[PDB]
């Protein structure tokens, strides 16, 4: 399936807040 893109897609939410 395509359930292998959100695992990181959600990372660009907090990581973007970090850097």
């Amino acid at each position: 399936k395509w359930a292998s893109l959100w695992n990181w897609f959600n990372i660009t939410n907090w990581l973007w807040y970090i850097k």
